[PDB]
């Protein structure tokens, strides 16, 4: 295994080296507004060298973002590929490719046998060519890895399935912004090669002018280059055609020949496209040879790529037409007349690339290597597009919450075979393809129309029912006799209860289970741990009394704390924000412990009385002008007082000091230790009253952030021998701080209402000497080193947090983990920031056509984790990379991999069993089974189950190693008869595994592994 930690790379280019140097200037490079006028030696190129042109005929299709996926389906997409198929089938030279697999899936099922076998045919002779191959292109900002390998995944098997290819060169032209993660998971999926588009235009120029637009991307911390994927950068503003034939929009707008009036376009540049005859072919192919050979010089090879398309292109019959014929007019004068010494034709992305490796290996071009990312992206000017990593952030919270059901359905439902009668494998297809859609880059970027993120929701909505289904259905199975295990495939013997998701003060969504003498006295309960590790967490559920006990399947007593449920209100008439305790329903508390992989049941029983083994907690209300709370049976009263300064301490955990205003101030970690000043603040930013407004994808702000003005909040103190909590009404946001004894959650409910042109963002103050440095995360799959540049406006120091940040110095460090993707920066030393949602009256002016004024209630969530770092071995200051801690990680996997809880529905469960996967292994805490799937359906002889497995990289700060078993996944599932290492989409097999057991994962590696069994 390589060290990730102690050895830097050494690279040509590294992205965050090569941000410390450049300049950033935005000066008018001419024709190319961001470059400058190439010019080349018409010499270079000749009889015995000759520049091979690669035109690649390409239509963007999103799936989703004016018009909702079936929208666009029916009135472009469809007609798109019913002439493709018409078009290639009788062209036999001319050739496309295709991207987004969601698409051609629904048109592919609606096609007749003839026409499918017509399909079959121009894609197995080459002239249709699918790239990369995912169920879309995804967003690279604020996709989890896990859902970017699922998307990817889903397309590739539909692929592999119907058209019999897998795709080995990646086309991502539209996200913004690109990351590492995609080479990461392409490179360990069989790819060779990858295309981007959307860097900033300064990167594009300082890589133009060293021809490094195609280098050897690398992952930051590998030394050896194994993770290397050979990647295309293009040079221009866009992927549309006028950016895409060579420097000059202004004449390569009049190659587009879809722009001559009837077709109702047009070139900005005020030179029309002139249809190709002999009396002028001459002429056009001149002024198109030159833009290609200034084109060229960028690059190292003969061999050049011309991407001809845009978005929903490639429609009419008639635009086929008009293309196709200009084009061949022009190779045809092209390739005839030797003074140019080019050959052109249509190709598609495979080709360009094979060419490009086979003048590589003729010796005619090295190429550079490169680590780093390319965010935050901006295509001109100031405007940096950084807004959309927080925009419709309801749904990027969802997106996580349904990441984890999908991974929880799949991995519960994965340990039997299901009879075809019980839906399993048709549930769990409609959820990963609902949330794989959702990866879409115009999805989880929130940057959609609103009619588009309501289809978005509404697909997830049901994605998150059928993973319920499948989970409940399979607990039952798990935990009842088999000779007893009777089921109805169509009943729901358990409800799913989620503490967070919609929320409290977001959706009232949650059962209360019912207890009472002369209806039901008790209710089985069960938890399931999706981690590889025996996990110990707590748990709530709503009780219909406050006098109830837990005990475990052997009847031992559980520990139980019960606290009131308090929702808060805007009080239209007091003008108050303040908390109402209900007088029907209480919350129980206690810590569940679980099996890995596994499910642990327990039993709430009610009581006429205080039971012996639950506890209740002391609840205080801090405000002026007080009323009673009366909490119905509660056994404590609720006590009052003026707003003041509090302390709590839970369990031997840290202690937190809070203001008046009920905000951290500072955290103690230890008796001893000293209260270091940590301070949450919440401010605001505005939109600029001249010049680019912020929308859904830019964020321009008019300064600095003001704070907000909080007024004398209601202040709620809940104090419990498990779990304690602050939770404060402040305007747009009721913050809470709650405390179990370990690194405290953050929850924010936050509702910005109507306050328009407005970003909410939620800040730390504290004394860490970060000075330029912090710490973001990509994907949930790396944390890399940024560095605050004040040579940069405010927004470009923005990055995604897709699941955590950090600051340190060389003895404190302060880590924040979210459960939703959202944007941050750390603005000045000492500071962490994140964004909880923004609302824009204004359209961006990139082709969205409108504001973002849809905001609803969200519930955000967060660990705090603050830790002395100065025992820990971490990279020396010229690493890329950072690392978490094994407190942070675990943080990290409460938010986004949380215990599951299920109530059992009916009034007794007949058969019941206490614990499944007692004996499963419980590995090293930095190994997940990321992905558990069957991939057999109960008729197949041979079952056969896939695992993707990664492994962490935690800091070594000290702490002895201790026990934890080998996990092999090979042998989770008996009987097993072949143990295979394949790439992560289980498509291909790399290796048949001695002894049929799959070896553990390096640190920072991923690897797949498929189990056969008789
Ligand atoms: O913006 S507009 O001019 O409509 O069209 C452009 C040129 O065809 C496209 O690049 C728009 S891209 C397509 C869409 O997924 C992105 O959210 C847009 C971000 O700008
Ligand atoms: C699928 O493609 C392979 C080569 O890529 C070919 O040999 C095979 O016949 C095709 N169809 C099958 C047998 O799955
Ligand atoms: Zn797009």
């Amino acid at each position: 295994c390589q060290d990730v930690v102690q050895d830097v790379p050494n690279v040509d280019v590294q992205m965050l080296e090569l941000y410390d140097r450049m300049s950033f200037k935005d000066i008018d490079g001419g024709v190319w507004k961001q470059g400058w006028n190439i010019k080349y030696d018409p010499l270079k190129y000749n009889a015995h060298h000759k520049l091979k042109v690669f035109v690649v005929p390409h239509s963007h299709n999103d799936p989703g973002w004016i018009q909702t996926f079936e929208e666009y389906y029916q009135h472009d997409t469809k007609h798109i590929l019913s002439n493709a198929l018409r078009h290639l089938h009788d062209n036999p030279e001319m050739k496309f490719i295709w991207a987004e697999i969601s698409y051609f899936a629904r048109f592919y099922h609606d096609l007749g046998e003839n026409k499918k076998l017509q399909m079959k045919s121009i894609v197995k002779n080459g002239q249709l060519e699918f790239v990369t191959g995912g169920w879309v292109m995804p967003d690279e900002a604020n996709s989890h890895w896990r859902n970017v390998l699922l998307q990817l995944t889903e397309g590739q098997t539909w692929l592999k399935q119907f058209m019999n290819v897998t795709p080995t060169a990646s086309w991502a032209i539209d996200p913004f912004g690109h990351s590492p993660t995609m080479p990461y998971i392409l490179q360990k999926s069989g790819f060779k090669n990858m295309l981007i588009q959307r860097t900033h235009y300064s990167v594009k120029k300082e890589l133009a002018q060293q021809r490094q637009l195609e280098f050897l991307w690398r992952q930051i911390w590998d030394n050896k280059g194994d993770t290397a994927l050979f990647t295309h950068m293009m040079p221009f503003y866009s992927y549309d055609i006028p950016h895409t034939c060579g420097p000059d929009p202004k004449v390569c707008c009049q190659f587009d020949f879809k722009r001559m009036g009837s077709f109702g376009l047009s070139c900005p540049w005020k030179v029309p496209p002139r249809t190709i005859s002999d009396q002028n072919v001459a002429a056009r192919s001149d002024l198109l040879v030159d833009q290609w050979k200034k084109k060229a010089e960028l690059y190292r090879t003969n061999v050049l790529l011309i991407p001809l398309g845009d978005d929903f292109r490639f429609k009419q019959n008639t635009e086929w037409d008009v293309q196709r014929v200009n084009y061949e007019r022009l190779f045809e004068h092209i390739n005839s007349q030797a003074h140019f010494n080019v050959q052109a034709q249509f190709g598609t992305l495979q080709e360009y690339f094979d060419a490009v490796h086979q003048a590589e290996r003729a010796g005619q071009a090295e190429f550079p290597t490169l680590s780093g990312d390319f965010f935050t992206y901006a295509d001109r000017s100031d405007n940096y597009w950084s807004g959309y990593y927080t925009s419709r952030p309801y749904h990027k919270r969802m997106d996580r919450v349904l990441m984890h059901y999908v991974r929880a359905a799949e991995m519960l439902s994965a340990w039997h075979s299901w009879d075809g009668m019980a839906r399993i494998e048709e549930r769990l297809e409609q959820a990963r393809r609902e949330l794989s859609l959702f990866q879409h880059h115009d999805g989880i970027t929130g940057t959609a129309k609103t009619h588009v993120v309501v289809d978005y929701e509404q697909r997830m909505q049901e994605a998150l029912k059928a993973c319920q289904m499948v989970m409940q259905q399979s607990v039952y199975r798990l935990l009842t006799k088999p000779s007893i295990y009777s089921p109805d495939f169509s009943f729901s013997y358990f409800t799913l209860d989620d503490s967070r998701w919609p929320g409290s003060g977001v959706e009232d969504s949650r059962t209360t289970i019912i207890l009472g003498e002369d209806i039901l006295p008790s209710k089985h309960v069960v938890m399931h741990n999706t981690l590889p590790h025996w996990r110990e967490q707590l748990v709530d559920f709503y009780v219909s009394s406050p006098f109830v006990s837990v005990t475990d399947l052997a009847n031992n007593p559980v520990e139980a704390q019960v606290s009131p449920v308090w929702s808060w209100h805007h009080d239209t008439l007091t003008k108050t924000i303040h908390p109402q305790g209900s007088t029907t329903k209480y919350r129980i508390i206690f810590k569940a412990r679980v099996p890995p992989m596994g499910l642990a049941t327990y039993v709430l029983t009610i009581s006429d009385s205080k039971p012996e083994h639950t506890s209740y907690a002391s609840n205080l209300l801090l405000r002026k002008n007080p009323t009673s709370l009366p909490l119905g049976q509660y056994p404590e009263d609720v006590k009052f007082g003026d707003p003041r300064e509090i302390s709590l301490r839970v369990g031997n955990g840290p202690t937190l000091a809070f203001s008046e205003q009920g905000l951290l101030k500072s955290i103690q970690l230890t008796q001893d230790s000293p209260h270091v000043p940590v301070h949450f603040k919440f401010l605001k930013y505005g939109v600029r009253s001249h010049g680019d407004r912020s929308g859904a994808y830019l964020f321009l702000p008019n300064g600095p952030a003001s704070p907000v003005e909080l007024g004398q909040p209601v202040v709620l103190v809940t104090k419990g021998k498990l779990e304690s909590s602050v939770s404060v009404g402040l305007p747009s946001v009721v913050h809470q701080t709650i405390m179990r004894g370990g690194a405290p959650e953050i929850r924010n409910l936050v509702d910005i209402g109507s306050l328009d042109n407005t970003e909410i963002v939620m800040r730390l103050e504290t004394h860490i000497d970060s000075g330029d440095i912090f710490y973001t995360d990509l994907n949930g799959l790396q944390f890399i080193k940024r560095r605050r540049l004040d040579k940069l406006p405010l927004q470009a120091n923005y990055y995604p947090i897709p699941s955590g940040m950090f600051i340190e110095d060389a003895n404190t460090r302060l880590t924040l983990l979210t459960g939703q993707p959202l944007g941050g920066s750390s603005l000045a030393s000492g500071e962490l920031e994140i964004m909880q949602d923004r609302r824009l009256a204004s359209d961006d002016e990139r082709g969205l056509g409108q504001g973002v004024l849809d905001n609803k209630p969200v519930l955000h969530i967060y660990r705090l984790v603050l830790e002395k770092v100065n025992n820990c071995v971490r990279p020396s200051k010229l690493h890329p990379a950072g690392y978490l801690t094994s407190a942070a990680h675990k943080a990290s996997q409460s938010l986004l991999d949380p215990l599951d809880k299920f109530i059992f529905a009916e009034n007794e469960w007949i058969g019941a069993q206490g614990q499944f996967g007692g004996d499963h292994p419980s590995a090293r805490e930095d190994l997940d089974v990321s992905v558990m799937r069957r991939l057999t359906k109960s008729s197949a002889k041979t079952q056969r189950v896939g695992y993707v497995l990664h492994r962490t990289n935690l800091m070594q700060c000290g702490t002895p190693e201790e026990h934890t078993q080998k996990l092999d996944v090979c042998h989770l599932l008996p009987n097993v008869a072949r143990c295979e290492r394949t790439t992560l989409t289980f498509l291909q097999n790399l290796e048949h595994l001695d002894g049929m057991v799959a070896p553990e994962v390096c640190p920072m590696e991923t690897a797949a592994y498929v189990s056969s069994h008789s």
